[PDB]
């Protein structure tokens, strides 16, 4: 019940995803891992204590030998202990980052965009992507992100299940992958995140607004052709509520990022262009690194 168009579009989606996300993070190495006083300061510190104690995991490396590296962060105990794993995570992050520019390259909609609306839309829409994508990896069942050799497993804290679900991230992983969504679901959620019309910065407002409608009416008409109706009447308005609270997490992921590197300094230089951090006039001269990415062959 798709039109040629529709199933077209979601061909150009899904050879797009299985040519640029790494799922078993085989090309994921060479990163780093963790080692074997004013008022106003203090403010800054205490708020960054709180936005980095929100997100604690330990750390598994499983060995091609079957050796298994287990790694328990510190306590905080008020001093740099807190800082840790930022090494490893922008690393991380990083990687999956190259994997998203990777992604909106090979998609034609995307290339026909004007450069800077190019780097606005991945600018705005990098972090989303990275957790959609990342979802696709988690484990509800053990709060562990399966990362190829490497595993993310959240921490218990004293409130138990109930307390991470305060976690407005957690919170998400947890009710996306109740939705038990396809790969073809995942990657046209990436196309309607990515193509956002209300990012800082774009100029081709409409045509952007245009795509995003056709990406959403063709993951609408994918769930009433391919899931039995009416078991599933509303998950195409569930998955947009999901976009919407995601859009919010990314904000409040921005903030916290830019606390810590401000009195932490761990953003790779991709990194520092995303989310809009200096080092050392137009969008592409602020965007080096993402100019360059955008221009080498896909």
């Amino acid at each position: 019940g798709l039109t040629e168009e529709q199933r077209m579009m979601i061909r150009e989606l899904m050879d797009a995803q299985m040519k640029t996300f790494d799922t078993t993070f085989s090309h994921f190495k060479n990163f780093r891992l963790p080692g074997v006083p004013s008022r106003e300061e203090a403010a800054k510190w205490s708020q960054v204590r709180k936005d980095l104690c929100s997100l604690k995991v330990s750390l598994q490396l499983r060995g091609e030998d079957g050796s298994v590296w287990n790694y328990k962060p510190p306590a905080d105990s008020g001093g740099k202990e807190i800082f840790s794993l930022l090494p490893h995570m922008a690393d991380m992050s990083t990687y999956m980052f190259k994997g998203i520019i990777s992604f909106a390259k090979v998609i034609s909609y995307f290339r026909d965009l004007p450069i800077e609306d190019q780097i606005s839309l991945l600018k705005g829409a990098a972090f989303e992507l990275c957790q959609l994508r990342f979802n696709t990896v988690f484990n509800a069942e053990t709060g562990t992100w399966e990362c190829g050799r490497l595993s993310y497993c959240l921490e218990d804290t004293a409130g138990g299940f109930q307390q991470l679900l305060l976690e407005p991230m957690l919170k998400f992983h947890y009710m996306l992958k109740k939705l038990q969504l396809h790969e073809e679901e995942y990657v046209l959620m990436q196309a309607i995140s990515l193509f956002s019309p209300d990012r800082p910065g774009v100029l081709q407002h409409r045509v952007v607004d245009q795509l995003q409608e056709q990406f959403a009416i063709t993951l609408k008409s994918y769930i009433e052709c391919n899931r039995p109706q009416p078991a599933h009447r509303f998950l195409f308005l569930k998955i947009m509520a999901m976009l919407t609270e995601l859009r919010s997490i990314n904000a409040q992921h921005t903030q916290r990022l830019l606390r810590i590197q401000d009195i932490h300094p761990f953003a790779t230089p991709l990194m520092q262009e995303l989310f809009g951090i200096t080092g050392s006039s137009s969008l592409t001269e602020r965007h080096k690194i993402l100019h360059r990415l955008l221009q080498e062959g896909s």
